[PDB]
């Protein structure tokens, strides 16, 4: 109905950041959190119960809201299940009121088979019930015909707001997963082209097009693409993921494409420079500008006031750039 | 000399296989949900002659997910276990056609873009799909187009060849050829596993950067089959008997000749033959090589789509050797 384009700017208006957080659990992520529920006498699953819209998640809900011992005792093999979704929602639950949007990377998901995708669905619900703006990182690519099933997945079925794409097989994968003629509706994306990979320069600094280096020659053509679909007049876009730590590209992106969307992966965990990176990425209309942060929340044992953090700081550098 | 299956590079299983069935044919399962609806109608409409079938075969006992479902009359299925029907209609579809199409298989290929639609149900289908052609023994590729930062791209790893068990996937390397040792290497556990990353693409558009972009005098497509072939070496995949090959389109003649004329030993996979109208004469011709499981013909659609899918895959099977024979 809003369209992403404008669900940011609004939520923007709301919280006053630009602070994309990551949600990206792994195996001993879950671990951890379930040996320190059990530890804790559960408190923040207890906590999570209390939230108005856990009841409102499509799968396994009464799994989901029963009490952590007896999910032990009487439902030992939704244990795994339960505590991983509890960790999600506790993520959510400790820092949304941080978040311009959630990214969730699909490949944390999937390792383990259905359960983990059940747990994204309810991930994606929760975050629906709480109107916040979503990406699923999935880097999807492949020929129109196979594609239109992640369209059909991520737009769907997650009802994600938009998505992560890898273009380099060809720029028309976007005419079946950022628009779906047969129901006329617009979904956003943010294309690859400039990645935090140590050696990201082999094909997207060192090819080059006419003197443009391949990344230019990328995020050029995905304008191009999005002009071809008329997405900004249906409130969508197609914007760029450019690495944090790739403060040249970002500068070169930002003057050359003065008021495209950028995903910005790489500060924490990484190591990129949050000041550097906001500061050659800014944008009035900050929405502009997601600072992805993953690892350093969710891997901190105090992730509330790891976002907090963040959340602040990023303030203080746009203040300081406006 | 001999070794249960499951313990040999996929290498030398794709080489045996290759020796028993005389063939490139890879067999694409790519059940769209028109195909899933189609199939239930089917199967309800003469009796579910082809589920009884798949429920005779001794291995669909050795699958991992809803056993119990599975093996349900189809019947009580649809009575009894309505939230079940989906799953088990989908699961049955994909082994059926394992079932009527594997004599003629090389290696079947299954695209994760059509498992993942519905959510986690099918997961589960794909799941079984996996553990019953490892039980079969037939070599398999999990088509993802993989592509992340190294850490990120180890839980694909996972999935890929622990919980699938798969022998090998399809990674994109446009991120960074580093990606590739957190797939096909496992530093924990010192395995090692195939891939073949995407070099010349089916779709119409493929050009505009895997041919526009260059440096100096070669185009991105063989810049990129030179840096993973420079990995592979550097991986010693081949000495553990594994490989990088490359995704080189049906339809893409002079890319094909090139990449085979260049790299003259690479293993290549090559889609676009039937549904995309890719010619086959000209793509074999092209990618030949004497050891042919080092030139796969992926057919999906041609084969699935046909209401009889064993005698198109003989067809295929067919028309494959002949060209084979020819060259
Ligand atoms: N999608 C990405 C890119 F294109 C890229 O160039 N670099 C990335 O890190 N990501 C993803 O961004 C997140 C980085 O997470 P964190 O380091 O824990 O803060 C992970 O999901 C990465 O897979
Ligand atoms: N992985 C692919 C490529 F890199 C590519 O360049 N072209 C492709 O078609 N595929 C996949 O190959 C299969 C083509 O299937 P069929 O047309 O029904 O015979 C599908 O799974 C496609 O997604």
């Amino acid at each position: 109905s809003m369209g992403f384009k404008v669900k940011l700017e609004k939520r923007r208006n709301a919280i006053n950041t630009c602070l994309c957080i990551g949600l990206d659990p792994d195996e001993k992520d879950i671990e951890n959190f379930m040996k320190n529920e059990k530890e804790n006498n559960y408190n923040n699953i207890k906590k999570n119960l209390k939230e108005k819209y856990i009841n409102n998640v499509s799968i396994k809900k009464d799994i989901l809201l029963k009490a952590p011992d007896n999910i032990i005792r009487e439902e030992k093999s939704e244990e795994f299940f339960y505590f991983f979704n509890h960790f999600c929602f506790y993520i959510i639950n400790e820092t949304n009121k941080y978040a311009l949007t959630f990214k969730m990377n699909f490949a944390f998901y999937i390792p383990y088979g259905s359960v983990g995708i059940d747990v994204l669905k309810n991930v994606f619900d929760y975050l629906y019930e709480l109107n916040i703006p979503t990406i699923l990182d999935m880097k999807i690519n492949d020929i129109g015909n196979t594609v239109k099933n992640y369209r059909k997945f991520i737009f769907e079925y997650l009802k994600s707001d938009s998505c992560t794409v890898n273009i380099y097989m060809g720029t028309n994968m976007l005419k079946d997963i950022c628009y779906d003629e047969e129901k006329n509706k617009y979904y956003s994306a943010f294309v690859l082209v400039k990645t935090t990979n140590p050696d990201s320069a082999i094909f997207q600094k060192n090819l080059s097009l006419d003197n443009k280096q391949a990344y230019v020659i990328m995020a050029q053509e995905a304008l191009n693409m999005s002009s071809y679909l008329n997405l900004e007049q249906n409130n969508e876009f197609i914007g760029f993921v450019v690495g944090a730590n790739s403060y040249d590209e970002m500068n070169y992106i930002r003057t050359y494409f003065p008021n495209c969307y950028i995903l910005s992966p790489g500060i924490g965990a990484q190591n990129g420079d949050l000041h550097k990176t906001l500061t050659n990425g800014y944008h009035k209309s900050y929405e502009k500008i997601l600072i992805n942060i993953g690892r350093a929340i969710t891997k901190n044992p105090y992730p509330q006031k790891a976002a907090q953090m963040y959340y602040d700081q990023i303030n203080a550098i746009l203040k300081q750039n406006m």
